C-alpha cells in the first residue's frame, strides 16, 4: 500500500511558516513566478528533485572523511570502485553534475552532421547535442505524449521508429541512441528491460552506440521489479546492473538517484574514448581524479548510490509520490498518468480549461498553489518551451517534484488538500500577462501579473 | 487536528528492518526483554523520549562551534543567557543530565529528617531525596491515580493535602515542594498555571521553597495554552516564563524538552545556594562553566531550548502522540487516559486479561509488539516495580502498562500507523499472547537485565 | 629530536588576538585570576589538557554516526569492545568523565574506616575517597616532591612505604592501592613497569586490591618505551595492555588520553563489583549502556583511544611538551624536572624568590603571563591548596598544560619567548592581595589586586 | 618575522607515515610520477594549493546550514552579498571552480579573431581564450622572465607593451586585458596597485575592458600592504576593494584564497553581460542561484572569503611560504626568486646540473623528494610542457622547476622543516640523483599519467 519511511529522522531543517496573507505578498514580489521565490519563504519546496535530497548519517560520516587531495584521493577510488561494481562500466569520470557529463559525451561522440535519437529529450542534454552539430530525433512511442493514457513503461523506445531512422538515414549518420531512464519529460515514466534489450539488439547489428541518461535509473529499476514479469525475484542492484549491460556508457546526475546535493559522472567501456574524456574533463570540470567535486562529495555520492539499491528505500520513494498522485486522482484532480517515479504532474490544460494557452495556465496554477499552501512547483508548459512565435507543446503541466527522504505523507497531504481545495474553485484562477522576457531561457527570469 | 511536521528532514538515520522471523530470533536472544535488544535490530525505538531526540540544522551548526575551554566557554555564556532569558532564574549550573542536577539540589536543600512533597514522584528524583535523609509525601490530587479518568490537568497538587502537611508537620520540617511538569508517573499529565500560583501562594506564606522538575515543562506549557482558559493569546515562551516565576529553582533534563541527546542544568534565585552549588558541582559534574558537558553540547542545548518555544513545533509534538493514542482508542485498544504529552500507555492488564500479573503481561505484550512490528517499547508494570527488600515478593502495582515513548522530531505519522496497526492486529487476537516466566533475574533493577521464556 | 606533527590540520579554530593593552584590561576585569578569564579573550589556553583536545576526522565521522538509543547502542558496544581489547579488563561502565568513575569506585571499594594509599593524589579522586570514610596515605617515593630533581619515573611507589603500611595498619584495613599513571601532581611523572609489577606482587600476597588512575596512561606508556630497558621493541598498545594486567580495575578520564572533549569509564574484572557498579551508575550517571554520555561521544572516545596507541602521535605529544620545557630550561627559567607528559610546571618559588608565599607568587606569575602573551595558565601553589590557616605546599608552581593536537611548536615559542622575557625582568612581578574568598574550593572564584 | 599560526587546530587529518623503504615501493608502483601516488601514501602533499585548504569552525558551521534549494537559496544571497561588499562588483554568478567561470567569460567577451593580453597566462585560462578564437599576447614586463631576479611586483604589466598593442592592433580588435593576481606562472609574483591603476587609465581611454584572474588576489593584497608605499595604513579588505575598482569583472577560483575545497564565481558590472551570463551558466554549471555548487559550499565560500581578509591570517600564510624559501636559500638550495605568495619553486636545472633536460631532472627530483621525506611536489618543467603537435619533440622550457605548493592552514613550520631538511640533505649529495626515461607516455597531458624508470 503506502509503507512508512524505511528510516528515522536524524536531523531536521527549520522552515518558515508564514500565513497566507504573507505568502501572497511574497508571490507578488516574485512577479508571480515560482522560480523567483526565496527559499526562506517556502514551506514545501517541490520545484525539483535535483540536489535537494536529504543525506543519511553514513553519508555525513563520509563528509567528515573528505580526502581533498588534487590527485589520488581515496574518495575517488571509493566512487570509482562503487560505480564499476554497481553499474558494470569499465571507466568512470566524475563531473560536478549531470550536464557536465553531457558536455563531455556530446563532444566525444557527435560528428557535426550525425543524428541523435532518444526516448524524448531533456533541455540540457539536447542543448549539448545540438551545440555539437547534432539533430535530435524523438523515437519514443506515441503513447508517451498522451498525459492521460495510463499504460506501463511509457518511456519505451518505438523499435519501428528506430528501424525507420536506420533505414532512411543510415547507421553511419547516427551518432548514438540516447536512452533516458526514467523519461523526465513524459512524467517520469520507466523503460522496460525488454525494451533496453531490444534496442541493444537492433543497434549492435548496425554498429550504433547506445548511451544512457541514467539520472533516475534506480527509480526505473523499481518499476521493472514491480511491473515487468520475471524480475520479482531480482534485487534492485541486479536490475541496475542488467540495465547498463545493454549500454556502451552513461551520463549520471548524482543529484537525483545518488541521494546527494551535488555531483555526477560519465561512464563508458571504450578505452580510447576514456582517454579523450580525461583530456577534455581537465578544461571544463577538473582533474579526472575529482572532476570538479570536493573529495567529500565523491564520498557522499559513492555511499548514496549504494544506499539507493535498498529495496525498502526505493519502494517508499516511488510509493510516496504515488500516494500524492492517488489522493489527487481520487478527488478528481487531472494529473499525468501513470504517476512517475519522482514527481506528480498536474494537467493544467484540464485544470484550467477556462483559460487559453496564451494566458499561461500552468504558470498561473503554480503561482496560486504557492499562495494557498506555501508549496513551490515548477511550470512545465509553454513558458518552459520558450521566427517570433510562442511554441505550443501538448503538455501544459505543473510539476510537483519530490526530493528524496525530505518530506512525509503529512506533507503530501498538505499539498494534496490545498490543490484539491483550489481545484474545487478552479474558476477563480486568473490569467497572466508578460512583464519582461529574455530569450533562450525565459522560464527562470520572466515576471507576470494577473489579468 | 493532527498538523503536518513543521519542518523538513535534513538527514536520515539508517535502519535495518529485519523481517518478522528474524525479529523473533532477536527477541529470543534478548530473553524476551526489550531492554536487551540491540539498537541496530530495532525499526522504531519507543523505549524513551530521553536523549533520543533529533536536532535541527542550527543545532548541528552550533555543534561545529564548540568552545571546549575548561572555564569561560562562550557556549556556557550562551546557555546561561538563554535560560535566564526564557526561564527567568537568576543563576544556572550545567549538569550532564537531569539526575546530576537532582543530586546537587537534594544535597543543597534537604536537611536530614525533613519532608519533600510533590505531585507524585520520579525514580531518580525520589532516590536522591531519600538518599539525603528526606521523607517523600505525595500531595497530588486523588484524580491522578485513576488511569481511566479523562480529565484535564491531572498533575495538579491538592492544595488541602499540602495544607494538611504544613499543619500536621511543621513548616520548618519541610525541605521543599517538588512540583513536576509534566508528571511522568501519571502518564505525562500537565499541571495548570492556577495550581502553580496557588502552590506559590501557600508556600510563600510559610517560607517554604518550591523547586520544579521541569524536564517536560514545554509540553506542560502547551497544555496550558490549549486547555486552560485565559492563556490562548499567550505564546509558549510567555507561559514558560510565568510557570517558573512561581518557583525558587528547577532541575532540568535537557535530554527531554531541550531537543538534545545529552545535557541538563540546575536553576535557582538564591545567591547563597548558588555559591554552594558551584562548590558541589566540581566534585560530581565538573566546573560551573561546563558541568560535565562538552562545550558543543551546551551550545546545542541553548539552541534547542529556544527552538522548543516555537508553537508549531510543540503543537505537532503533542498532537503526534495524541494521534497514536486516538487511533488506538478508536479501535478499542485500552490505554491510559488522557494521553500525555510524551507517551501512550497501553493498559496491559486489560490488553492481556487472560494472563495474571505473575505471568508478566506487560513484559509479554512488549515482546510481541517488537516481533510483529519491530517497535521497541518499555515495560512499566510488575517487572519494573521490582521486589520487596525484606519479604522478597513482587511489588504489585495498580498499573500494568506498556509505555510507547515518542522521541521528538524522529518519527512521522506513518511510523505511528506502524505502531498502531500492529498493536491493533495483535489486540484482535490478543488471546494468543502467552505469559512469561523468569529464567534469569538479577538482584536489583531487574527490568534492564532479566531474561524470560514462554509458559 | 623534535618531530613534526604526525598529522595534518583538517580544520582550524578562530581565535582573538587582542593587543597587550586590551589583555591588561581583561586581566583586571578577571580580578587577576586566570580562572575567571573568558575563553574568547585568550590566544593560547594552557589552563588544562582535560577535554580541550582536537579530535581527528575519523572521530568526527563517528560523531555523525551517533546511535542515541537508551539501551543497546552500537557506540557502547564499540567502546566496550575497544577497552576490553586494549586495556584487557573484563567489564566496563561508561561515565560522563573521570570523577564520575571515581564516585562509583569509592562507594564500591571503601569501608568507612579503611586506608587508601597511592602515589600522591588528585583533588577529585581524594575527595570521593575521603567522602566515603577513607584516610589517604601517600606512598610515593620522597624524590617525587623535589621539583628540581631530574630522575626517571618519579611517580614510582616506594615499596618500603607500602610494606610499612601493610605492617603497621594490616591488610584488612587497606581498601585498595590507588596507582596513578601518570602522577599529575608531581608534574606528570611516569611510573615504571617494574614498579607496577612489584606493587602487584606485594599487594597480591596480602589480598589487597590495586586500582589505577589511568587518565594519562598512554603518556605513561611512552615513557616506558623510551626510558625503561627491554620495552624498546614493544608497541604502545602492548605496553598499555601489560600495565593494566597488574591492576584489578581502573578509573579513566577520556578527556585526557582518549583524545575527546568529554567522557570517561570505569573498568574492573570482578563480576560481583560490576553488578554493584551497574546498580550505582543508574542514580548518578545513567544507564550502564551510555552512562551519562551521548552515543556519539562513546564512539568518539572508542576511536580516540585507538588513535592514542599510535607511536608517532604519542611521541610528538610528549616531545612537544618537552620542547617547551627545554627552551625554558635553556634560558634559565626554573621548571619542574623532568618535564612531564602533559604539562610544563614553572617553579614560581624560584621564579619569584623576591616575593613571599603569602603574596601568591604563582597566582601573580600566572596573571602576568597572560597580560604579556595572552597565554592562560593554572596556578598550582598555595591557593589551590586552600583551624584558620593558609596551608603551605612544597610546590609553588604555574602549570602550562598542553591540550593534545591543538597547538604547534610556533605556539610553544610564543609561550617560551614571553615567559623568558618576563623572567629577564622578574623583579617587576608584584604581589597579590585577596578580594573575596569562598571555602572548600577557592582557586576558581577568588579575586586579587596588585600590592 | 615568521609569526605563529593565528589560530588553533580544531580537528586533525590522519596520515599513514610509511617508512622510507615503503615509500620507495609506492614511488616505483607510481612509475616515479608523483601524480600517480595515492593520497593515503603521502605525509605532506604539496602538489597544489587548489582546493586543499583547511576550513575554519565557522565554515563548518555554515556547512551544517546548507540551503539546498534549486533557486533562491539563502547561501547564494550570502555569497552574493559578501562578494559585492568585499569586491565591489555589481553582479555575481557562482561556478563550480575557476575554469568554469573562465569558460563563461571567454564565450561572453571574445569575438572570434580578437586579441587577449595579460601579464603572462595560465593553462586553463589561455585555453578557453584560444578555444573561443582569441590570440594571446603577453604584455608582462621583461623582468618577470628572469627566475633569479629578486625584485618586487614582477607581475606588473609593461604599459609600453600594452600601448604598442593598442597602436599596432586596433583597440576594436582587443577583447580585454586579463590581469592575473597573482601571476602563477612567474612563481606567484604580485601586481602593484599603481600598475592596476595605470592599466585602468590606459584601457578606459580606448574603451577596452579589463577582467581580473583573482584566484590569489588576497595574497596579492598582502604584498601591496607589505611592500608598496602608501598602503601600510590600509587593511587587507580596503586594498582588495581598491584592486577590483580598476576592473570591469573577474573570474575567481574559490579553491585558492576563499579557503574552501571547491567553488568559484564570475563577477562583472555590465548589466547586459550579466544577462547573457545567467543564460550561459545554465547549460554548463547550473542555475544562477547555485551554479554547480551545493548550497553549503556557497556558504563556506562566503565565510572563507571574509576570513581571508584578516591581516594576521594572510601575513602568516605568506610568511610560512617565505620561511620555507628562506631556509632553502640560506642552505644554498637554488630556488626561484623572489618567493611567491603560495609556493616555492626549486630550480631543478641547477639542482641537477649533472643531468640533461632529456633526463627529466625535475621529475626525478620530485620522486626523490617523496622517497626521502614523504612530501609530494609537482613537476613544473619539460614533462609538464608536453610535446609539439606537428614535429613531436619536447617543448623545452627555460624553467625546469619543482613546485612546492602550500595549502592554506594545513601545515605548520615543523612540516616546512621536514620539507627543507630533506631537500637540503638531498642537495648535499645531489650527484646521486639519477635520471629518468619514459616507459609509458600518453598522447596528451603527460604529467598526470606517464610512467618512468631510472637510467
Ligand atoms: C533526465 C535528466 C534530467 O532530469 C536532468 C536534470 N533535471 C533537472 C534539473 C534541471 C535542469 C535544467 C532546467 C531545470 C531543471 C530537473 O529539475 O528535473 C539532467 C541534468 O543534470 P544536472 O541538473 O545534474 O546537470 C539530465 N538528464
Ligand atoms: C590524574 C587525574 C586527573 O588529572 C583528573 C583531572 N585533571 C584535571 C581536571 C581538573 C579537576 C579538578 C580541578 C581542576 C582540574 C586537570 O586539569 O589536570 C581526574 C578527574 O577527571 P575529570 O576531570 O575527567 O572528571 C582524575 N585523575
Ligand atoms: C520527570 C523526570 N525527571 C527527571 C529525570 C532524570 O533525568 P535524566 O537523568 O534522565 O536526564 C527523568 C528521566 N526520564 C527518562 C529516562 C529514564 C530514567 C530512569 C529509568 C529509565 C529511563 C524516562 O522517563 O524514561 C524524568 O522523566
Ligand atoms: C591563476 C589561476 N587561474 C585559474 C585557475 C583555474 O581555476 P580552478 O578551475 O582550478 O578552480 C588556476 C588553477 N590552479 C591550480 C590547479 C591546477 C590547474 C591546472 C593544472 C594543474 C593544477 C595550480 O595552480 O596548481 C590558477 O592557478
Ligand atoms: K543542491
Ligand atoms: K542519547
Ligand atoms: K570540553
Ligand atoms: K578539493
Amino acid at each position: 500500500n503506502y509503507p512508512a519511511e524505511p528510516f528515522r529522522i536524524k536531523s531536521v531543517e527549520t522552515v518558515s511558516m508564514i500565513p497566507r496573507d504573507e505568502r501572497l505578498k511574497k508571490m507578488q514580489e516574485a512577479g508571480y513566478n515560482t522560480f523567483l521565490l526565496n527559499s526562506k519563504d517556502i514551506y514545501i519546496d517541490l520545484l525539483t528533485d535535483s540536489g535537494t535530497n536529504a543525506m543519511s548519517d553514513k553519508q555525513w560520516a563520509g563528509m567528515m572523511m573528505g580526502d581533498e587531495a588534487y590527485a589520488g584521493s581515496e574518495n575517488f577510488y571509493h566512487l570509482e570502485r562503487t560505480v564499476q561494481e554497481l553499474f558494470g562500466f569499465k571507466h568512470i569520470v566524475p563531473t560536478h553534475q549531470g550536464r557536465g557529463a553531457e558536455n563531455l559525451l556530446s563532444q566525444l561522440a557527435i560528428k557535426p552532421g550525425q543524428y541523435v535519437a532518444g526516448n524524448m529529450y531533456f533541455t540540457t542534454t539536447r542543448y549539448h547535442q545540438e551545440k555539437n552539430g547534432a539533430v535530435f530525433v524523438d523515437i519514443v512511442r506515441d503513447e508517451a505524449h498522451d498525459a492521460g493514457l495510463n499504460i506501463a513503461f511509457k518511456g519505451d523506445i518505438d523499435l519501428k521508429k528506430l528501424q525507420k531512422l536506420i533505414d532512411e538515414k543510415g547507421a553511419e549518420n547516427i551518432a548514438y541512441i540516447c536512452l533516458a531512464v526514467t523519461v523526465n519529460l513524459a512524467g517520469g515514466q520507466p523503460v522496460s528491460m525488454a525494451n533496453m534489450r531490444a534496442v541493444r539488439e537492433l543497434t549492435a547489428a548496425h554498429g550504433i552506440k547506445v548511451f544512457y541518461d541514467a539520472t533516475r535509473c534506480v527509480e526505473n529499476a523499481y518499476f521493472i521489479k514491480e511491473q515487468e514479469q520475471g524480475f520479482e525475484n531480482k534485487s534492485i542492484a541486479e536490475i541496475v546492473h542488467e540495465m547498463f549491460s545493454y549500454a556502451d556508457g552513461c551520463t549520471m546526475s548524482g543529484k537525483k538517484d545518488c541521494l546527494v546535493n551535488i555531483g555526477g559522472f560519465l561512464c563508458m567501456n571504450d578505452d580510447e574514448m576514456f582517454s579523450s574524456a580525461k583530456e577534455l574533463v581537465v578544461v571544463y570540470e577538473g582533474m579526472p581524479s575529482y572532476g570538479g567535486l570536493a573529495g567529500r562529495d565523491m564520498e557522499a555520492m559513492a555511499i548514496g548510490l549504494r544506499e539507493a539499491m535498498q529495496y525498502e528505500y526505493i519502494e517508499h520513494r516511488v510509493k510516496q509520490v504515488r500516494y500524492l498522485g492517488d489522493k489527487l486522482k481520487a478527488a478528481g484532480v487531472p494529473i499525468v498518468e501513470p504517476v512517475g517515479g519522482h514527481a506528480v504532474f498536474l494537467d493544467a490544460r484540464r485544470f484550467c480549461e477556462h483559460l487559453t494557452q496564451d494566458e499561461f495556465p500552468a504558470q498561473s496554477l503554480a503561482a496560486s498553489i504557492y499562495v494557498e499552501t506555501g508549496v513551490r512547483s515548477m511550470e512545465r508548459g509553454i513558458i518552459s518551451a520558450g521566427t517570433g512565435e510562442h511554441h505550443r507543446p501538448k503538455l501544459e503541466t505543473v510539476r510537483l517534484t519530490i526530493p528524496r527522504r525530505v518530506y512525509t505523507y503529512a506533507h503530501m497531504d498538505v499539498v494534496a488538500d490545498g490543490i484539491i481545495k483550489l481545484y474545487q474553485h478552479k474558476e477563480d484562477i486568473r490569467g497572466l500577462k508578460f512583464i519582461y522576457e529574455p530569450k533562450q531561457l525565459r522560464a527562470f527570469t520572466a515576471r507576470f501579473d494577473y489579468i
